[PDB]
């Protein structure tokens, strides 16, 4: 979990890194695009992402930048999540430089979209285009179950969209500003996105591969209403757990088909073992699309 082995083989020169834009910045992390030289095997040149700390963060930040380093590193490889392209952890700072992704998050994607295509009254959306969009993130999805890896945070706003269009699951962590977001709701201690938790996350503070398959399901829902808030105009409160708790789950989006809106309704399963597997949801989504 902490023990975990860095591998130099992700070892790259941070002078071989010149900096862009920042893409996102959180309280104490952002994300900033840069160019990296004779990145990889082939001597590439692209842009990267790359995940650094502030000068506010102290030695608690610097051990989860590096803890989820080494993770990175442990997962593998796959076309459907963000990967580790390389690493600066000696002489500076950390900074862990992934794949960047030409068209940001997911869901202000949607969000701009669905604003050009209304717009009237590149090309607009159409249904297969939510289909592969909601296929691909579950091949990702799919990919860490079978490490045994858990997201914990399965939501639009933490899935990237590169050229042509692929999605790729990720986690901006640090580089979000969760203190000021209301998609982060304040319970105990922590700070979470309580709407797209699984009923034994929030109360039994149990994370598995199931409650990563509940956040998937209101995922779907966000895909399908082209970016629109989970539960909305509903504050999160006693009667909000209650209701959860209690088999409520969101209506029908404007733009899935019932078969999808069903696969939703699988995912929201109070019993965590009659939930769909990833593979499952993948095989299926891909079936459709
Ligand atoms: C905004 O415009 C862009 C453009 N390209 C981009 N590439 C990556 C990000 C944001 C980002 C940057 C790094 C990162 N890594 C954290 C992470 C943790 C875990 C996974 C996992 F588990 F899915 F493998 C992936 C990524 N996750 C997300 C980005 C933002």
């Amino acid at each position: 979990p902490t023990q975990l082995p860095y591998n130099e083989k992700w070892e790259f020169p941070r002078n071989n890194l010149q900096f862009g834009k920042t893409l996102g910045a959180g309280a104490f992390g952002k994300v900033v695009e840069a160019t990296a030289f004779g990145l990889g095997k082939e001597d590439a040149v692209l842009k990267v992402a790359v995940k650094m700390l502030k000068s506010t963060a102290h030695a608690d930040e610097k051990e989860a930048l590096m803890s989820e380093l080494k993770i990175m590193s442990h997962l593998g490889q796959h076309e459907n999540i963000v990967n580790l392209l390389g690493a600066c952890t000696h002489g500076g700072p950390v900074l862990v430089i992934t794949e960047y992704c030409t068209y940001g998050d997911l869901l202000n994607f949607l969000r701009r979209k669905a604003e050009a295509m209304l717009g009237p009254s590149g090309r607009p959306l159409e249904l297969r285009d939510l289909l592969h969009f909601s296929s691909q993130v579950a091949q990702g999805m799919a990919f860490l179950a079978s490490k045994n890896c858990i997201h914990r945070d399965v939501a639009a706003r933490n899935v990237l969209l590169t050229n042509g269009h692929v999605a790729k699951i990720g986690d901006f962590g640090l580089a979000r500003d969760i203190m000021n977001d209301s998609n982060y709701i304040v319970k105990g201690n922590a700070r979470l996105p309580v709407k797209w938790m699984a009923p034994e996350s929030i109360f039994d503070s149990v994370y598995t591969v199931q409650s990563d398959v509940w956040s998937y399901g209101i995922l779907l829902w966000e895909i399908f209403s082209l970016g629109l808030n989970p539960y909305p105009g509903i504050l999160v409160n006693s009667k909000f757990y209650k209701l959860v708790k209690d088999g409520y789950q969101m209506a029908q989006p404007a733009f899935a088909p019932k078969n999808i809106y069903s696969i939703m309704q699988a995912c929201w399963a109070l019993e965590p073992t009659h939930r769909p597997t990833f593979q499952q949801i993948t095989s299926f989504l891909q079936e459709q699309a």
